[PDB]
């Protein structure tokens, strides 16, 4: 079992934080809010770095590019921004969805992005030239999350229609659909680490690991509570294998991977937990909370 401990409270949201994600080089946190704002902080010390604007309406999701050099964000306002982390310069805004922009990624080579939109598609962008190369007419309801596999060639999509769809990059084909034997909005999903499997959140409590070659529900965690939000699910790779996820109890939940019994579960938070990120190399979790609360916290184990 892991011991993670509250090292560190970043405060600096004035609204509801909505993602946090650690550098792939492990050096910052960047955070997103429904106050139209992305913050960078230090990883290791939690020391705020500075304030990312252009937005005009809140942001739901952040991600970084694989060299750490570039965020995306996708807001409210309808648009993806594309940042250059170190001069804070918008390098371009990505506009064609028809309404709020979701959830987005790099691939792996960071020359394209994925977006998914309260429009019920899934966009592919050009990094380089900001242009939208395909439109997906993904889904019956917005979609909730998009990530690329290992090496690109795959995007999976998940949505409040209930499905899971997963995409050939090159051609837009939509390849597979997954759902269990029930069809609760899905609020997450992501390929694993090595891209064998994706996990899968959805609004009846419910994390599940799916071999999606096999279209096979493998493992279930539960426990948690999970019926409202969009809330991020992480592979912890760096110590012991857990699965990690924020809860509508206030709390960080961690299972064993493999066991699916929770090993630890963290308290702090005076709001809902929506984003949890583990750090690529040391065993720290970092956690978001929504309105009521605004912080981010750092946690650390053993």
């Amino acid at each position: 079992k892991p011991n993670y401990a509250l090292k560190f409270t970043l405060a600096g949201h004035t609204k509801a934080v909505s993602s946090v994600k650690f550098s792939p080089n492990g050096e910052w946190l960047a955070s997103s809010s429904a106050d139209k704002l992305i913050k960078i902080w230090g990883a290791y010390d939690g020391k705020f770095e500075k304030t990312i604007s252009g937005h005009k309406l809140g942001i739901s999701d952040v991600a970084w590019s694989s060299d750490s050099n570039l965020l995306v964000s996708a807001s409210d306002d309808k648009t993806l921004k594309i940042w250059d982390v170190s001069s804070g310069k918008c390098l371009k805004t990505l506009k064609g969805h028809s309404n709020y922009v979701f959830c987005c990624n790099f691939n792996p080579q960071s020359n394209l992005i994925v977006s998914g939109s309260f429009d019920e598609s899934v966009r592919i962008w050009d990094v380089k030239t900001g242009k939208c190369l395909k439109t997906l007419p993904a889904h019956s309801d917005p979609v909730s999350a998009v990530h690329f596999n290992r090496d690109g060639s795959l995007i999976v999509s998940s949505s409040y229609d209930g499905l899971c769809r997963i995409w050939d990059t090159a051609s837009g084909q939509c390849l597979k659909t997954l759902i269990d034997d029930d069809n609760p909005p899905v609020s997450f999903v992501k390929f694993s680490p090595a891209g064998k499997y994706i996990l899968a959140a959805t609004l009846d409590n419910t994390l599940k690991l799916w071999d999606y070659s096999k279209g096979k529900c493998l493992k279930t965690y539960t426990g948690h509570k999970n019926e409202k939000y969009c809330i991020f699910a992480n592979f912890s790779v760096t110590g012991g294998k857990w699965i990690v996820s924020g809860s509508e109890d206030n709390l960080v939940y961690i299972w064993n991977l493999q066991t699916k019994e929770i090993v630890q579960k963290l308290q702090g938070h005076t709001d809902v937990v929506i984003s949890t990120a583990c750090h690529p190399t040391e065993n720290i979790i970092a956690s978001a909370a929504l309105e009521n609360d605004k912080t981010i916290k750092l946690w650390k184990s053993d």
